[PDB]
C-alpha cells in the first residue's frame, strides 16, 4: 500500500528554491507521527533538501545515477523503490513533485496538510482527481504563536 504525503500551500505550491517557503511545526509533528517506523521514498532533490537521514525511518531515494550516501538505500525507478521496502503494510513517498507525479497513480492513500499560504513556487504537488478521492479525516487549525498560518490536516482515501 503507497501513500503521498505532503505539505500543500495555495495552487498546490510545494516547494521554492528546494525549500518548503513556510514554518509550521505542527505540520513537522504530523509528518513525523505519519511517517515514524514506515519506509519512506524520496526523490534525490528532496534528500538534498532535506540534508540527512530521517531517524526511526528506511530511507529510499530515487535517482537515475549510482547513490552518494550508505547511510541510505538509492533505487533507479519507482518499481525498485517499492521492491527495495519489502513486505510493510505502508510505504511513505515524501516527495519532490516529480516524484508525487510518478506515484500518485499507484497511491491508496493521501495525507495532506492544506495551508493557508500564498507561497511563489517552483514545485507543486499533482492535479490529483477530486472525484477519484475521499475525506476520511478533516482536521482544521487556527494560526497560533508557533504556526503562522492556518492549517487543514486531511486524509483522502482512493474511492
Ligand atoms: N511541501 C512538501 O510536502 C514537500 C516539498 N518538497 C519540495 O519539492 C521540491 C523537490 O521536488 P522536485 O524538484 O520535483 O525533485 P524530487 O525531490 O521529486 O527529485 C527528483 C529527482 O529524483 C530522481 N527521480 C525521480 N523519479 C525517478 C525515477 N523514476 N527513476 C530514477 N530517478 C528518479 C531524479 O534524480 P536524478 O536527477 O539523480 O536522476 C530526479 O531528478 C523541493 O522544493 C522540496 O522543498 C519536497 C518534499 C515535500
Ligand atoms: N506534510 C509533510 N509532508 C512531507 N512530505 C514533508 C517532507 C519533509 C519535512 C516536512 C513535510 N511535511
Ligand atoms: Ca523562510
Ligand atoms: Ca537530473
Ligand atoms: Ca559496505
Ligand atoms: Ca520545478
Ligand atoms: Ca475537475
Ligand atoms: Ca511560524
Ligand atoms: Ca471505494
Amino acid at each position: 500500500m503507497i501513500s503521498l504525503i505532503a505539505a500543500l500551500a495555495v495552487d498546490r505550491v510545494i516547494g521554492m528554491e528546494n525549500a518548503m517557503p513556510w514554518n509550521l511545526p505542527a505540520d513537522l509533528a504530523w509528518f513525523k507521527r505519519n511517517t515514524l517506523d514506515k519506509p519512506v521514498i524520496m526523490g534525490r532533490h528532496t534528500w538534498e533538501s532535506i540534508g540527512r537521514p530521517l531517524p526511526g525511518r528506511k530511507n529510499i531515494i530515487l535517482s537515475s545515477q549510482p547513490g552518494t550516501d550508505d547511510r541510505v538505500t538509492w533505487v533507479k525507478s519507482v518499481d525498485e523503490a517499492i521492491a527495495a521496502c519489502g513486505d510493510v503494510p505502508e510505504i511513505m513517498v515524501i516527495g519532490g513533485g516529480r516524484v508525487y507525479e510518478q506515484f500518485l497513480p499507484k497511491a491508496q492513500k493521501l495525507y495532506l496538510t492544506h495551508i493557508d499560504a500564498e507561497v511563489e513556487g517552483d514545485t507543486h504537488f499533482p492535479d490529483y482527481e477530486p472525484d477519484d478521492w475521499e475525506s476520511v479525516f478533516s482536521e482544521f487549525h487556527d494560526a497560533d504563536a508557533q504556526n503562522s498560518h492556518s492549517y487543514c490536516f486531511e486524509i483522502l482515501e482512493r474511492r
